[PDB]
């Protein structure tokens, strides 16, 4: 369609992790962003499932440049078009639904849908889709139902998120289906609360590094 | 909720920790048995769609056990569930979802609880309002964990999950904050409901009633 | 189906096992293709998961015509009209979807589409399908899944597909709704390579011999 300024490929092909955050306090979004930043993580999935978080990803645009802020746990087109004008850069949804991949595909972001079967796969492919989120990827089956899952589709590629943690994650980016992970092990509920920025930027470059080789 | 149903899926899943999944094959026991279950305790039953004389049992069971909640499983298409609906269904549930399924739900008259396996199929019902699902197959489905990860991102849908609940890994279930009920076929043995042994149906589900408890 | 003259039910029935076939190599196909049905094997499941496939249909089609040749990983209307045309006697897809659904049953060669959960059974069903493939079977949740996702579908039927071989392909035939498996392991892709066609005969050979029950 052509729609889309950003490619659904390079937000996951900017780094190897992406953190699934939840902010439940507005005030910890942007040092929370820029903690991940200094980290060298840099683009941020902040989940809609906070009443803060649209106000957060609003706040991150606008005041964390070196971020490339999207928003997840996008169910429908309302929470689509929230996003979109709070300056999300791209959209990250638990699973697929003809609603949402039609305004997806018809706006101005990428949204990169998660699925746990291949007809689910099929259907985000009939709208053009070629990246996906493998979700959630433990509960799915892990690397091995991935692994099948993406057999017939060699051009297809995933970000597993879902029970990934520093355990396991080098386990899915050995494959070659795999660009990158996700994770909420990155930014911690206790770490938000007790406002430790430098934790969450140690957990950042501890991913970042980690995730070589 | 729905603006076309009287009785709402959440009032089904919050009757009691246990619905029961009916195979009924000879329409006599159908009264009998559900007598035997509300007297246990139970009265959301689930008579599913799998043998010839189901649709009758509902009807019988409505009529002459009014005190229970009857529906109907197995429900997989409009036509069914105008079928059940006009036999005196209070609900229906159906083991998965479909748009036309969903859609003719909501323009009816009685709650449709829906399976799903995948948080794809979860979005499909919720797109159509829906907010009580069941979770079918449960353990095929990756059990309390895999529940648990799929309900993780959807904090106010709510869950029946049914396939491989036993007394043994119930209460795993009935722990989670996503899960109101569960579903069983343990409570209406196939061999009592064809001997009648009607005070074994009772036991069961008061037993079952009594174990829900954490 | 008045549209399929060769039914679902009958490609599935004609034996215990249905190769999943990737040939990386034109030159290859009809020998591979003889190999099998001289082992007892039969029906073909040629993958459209490489450049040549649609061309080793044709070929197997014409120099082996006691092969039931068929193509799988077909995603899309456009595939199915051109292994149609090909002379694919069946379909195969991963997963379904309506699009795929509603071609099929426009066009004159059965669909055994891929499922992984009941709400995939029951869109296909709403097409008046009850042959299914169960793909990945050993990701679905494998034979309990069947004994589980077969349940309250008891006339259903089953092609298991995904991390089967000898080691439990009984395991799967044992169940009433399993009519034959499917596997990649009757076809090593290294056996093509080298030419080893007694190797690919030997492992039909076995493998029908293996299921009687």
């Amino acid at each position: 369609m052509k729609n889309w300024k950003t490619s659904a490929e390079s937000i996951l092909t900017t780094g190897p992790v992406v953190p699934v955050i939840v902010v439940k306090k507005l005030e910890h979004a942007v040092p929370m962003a820029k903690a991940l930043v200094a980290g060298g993580v840099r683009v941020l999935n902040v989940t809609l499932r906070t009443e803060c978080a649209v106000d957060a990803i609003r706040a991150i645009a606008k005041e964390v440049p070196e971020a490339i802020v999207g928003a997840g746990t996008v169910l429908n087109p309302q929470q689509l078009a929230e996003v979109t004008e709070a300056g999300a850069q791209f959209a990250i949804s638990p699973g697929l639904t003809e609603p949402l991949l039609k305004a997806a595909t018809e706006g101005t972001i990428p949204l990169i849908p998660g699925i746990s079967t291949v007809s689910e796969l099929m259907l985000g492919m009939d709208y053009g889709l070629k990246e996906f989120k493998f979700f959630p990827a433990e509960a799915n089956g892990g690397v091995k139902a991935l692994q099948a899952i993406a057999g017939p589709f060699s051009q297809v590629r995933f970000c597993p998120t879902g029970g990934i943690s520093p355990a396991n994650y080098r386990d899915y980016l050995a494959l070659k289906s795999v660009l990158c992970i996700g994770g909420s092990w990155l930014v911690p509920a206790d770490a938000l609360e007790a406002g430790d920025y430098d934790r969450i930027t140690k957990l950042a470059r501890e991913a970042v590094e980690g995730a070589k080789l």
